[PDB]
């Protein structure tokens, strides 16, 4: 009942941001990414476990949109930035992944996202360059915490949705890929807590009052 | 505040699924296309308002993957399959989509849909090629019911998730866009209500007892 492999259909959820040079998977360079994946207690409340974060080099032909380095801050020519290879970052995400789902009696990993398509796509995209093996994250399947937050909450907002949530919200930290992670992993928790605390879930207890 | 323009911060949701030639949004055909959009009663109950369907005609150019075909058994060649353009289509979804956006008060669509991405990214696509104005979707957030059924009833497919919502799903219509948006439609509404009733929503109900 109270195992993190019975909540989501053996799915391990794994709460993923990037930061990046455009909108373009293909085309535009990851600049960085960090994965924060999930655990349940012994009574099935949800909470971050094992936290990862990473400055990664634009992959070889990369284009660098100005207008999105302008936005996020970020130089990637700056050689105190302590950037690694995307190959680096995922391969070792990838290991905490795999060792997550095996404990944790889980099949698959799913990423957890604010508008997870985006950071999907490029976690994706970057897997296939590194030539990297055996992803253990679904092909296709997120869970979008713009949605999540819309159900929950009434707002869709990353920072809007998290003030809603009663947690803080330090726009100045808002550009880092780890600050957005631990804000949105903290947010899809009290959404999963929540719903467990109103007697949502299991589904039995809704009739055991 | 029991309107629908008070719900997702003046997000109009409109459930939308499609069936196509294969995977690529780009590339490949939209063979069919159906649209609910929704509406809430005077005491906040979501429910679905008006249902359009559509069988669409392949795009000049479009490639149209065998593997695709076999899956959900359309043959577009069929000549009483009462096709339309993707112009003729989309022309009249916006229409009604627009019309209840007004009327809401709401400011713009989002779209609704089982695995979100896809059917967001091709009914865009078709809209561009049908070089339609004024497009009232969002250009990227959405409702993902797969999320949404894995944070309500623990499942993300469709059929599964359905089931556990205690309704029916008959598996010889589910090639049907028609179909899937109808049930879709159904499950959106039954977890966004079930929030409502468990005193998820609105915020304030957890503290009045
Ligand atoms: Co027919
Ligand atoms: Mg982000
Ligand atoms: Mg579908």
């Amino acid at each position: 009942l109270t195992g993190l492999c019975d909540r989501f259909r053996g799915f391990y959820p794994v709460v993923i941001d990037v930061e990046t040079a455009g909108f373009n998977a293909k085309t535009d360079a990851l600049l960085e990414i960090a994965a924060i994946t999930l655990k349940m207690d012994e009574q099935g409340w949800l909470m971050p476990d094992t936290t990862l974060h990473f400055h990664v080099e634009p992959f070889v032909g990369a284009n660098l949109q100005p207008e999105a380095l302008a936005f996020n801050g970020i130089d990637p020519n700056d050689p105190d930035r302590g950037a690694v290879s995307e190959y680096e970052a995922l391969h070792e995400i990838f290991k905490v992944v795999r060792k997550g789902i095996k404990a944790s009696g889980c099949n698959r990993a799913i990423m957890v996202a604010h508008n997870a398509n985006f950071d999907h796509s490029f976690m994706m995209a970057a897997a296939e360059r590194a030539s990297l093996k055996r992803n253990p994250f679904h092909p296709f399947a997120t869970f979008d915490t713009a949605a999540l937050a819309g159900l929950a909450l009434g707002q869709t907002v990353l920072s809007k949705a998290c003030q809603t949530a009663g947690m803080d919200f330090d726009s100045t930290q808002a550009h880092s890929a780890l600050y957005d992670t631990e804000r949105t992993a903290v947010l899809f928790c009290e959404i999963v807590n929540r719903w467990k605390r109103l007697g949502g879930w299991p589904l039995s207890a809704a009739e055991e009052v």
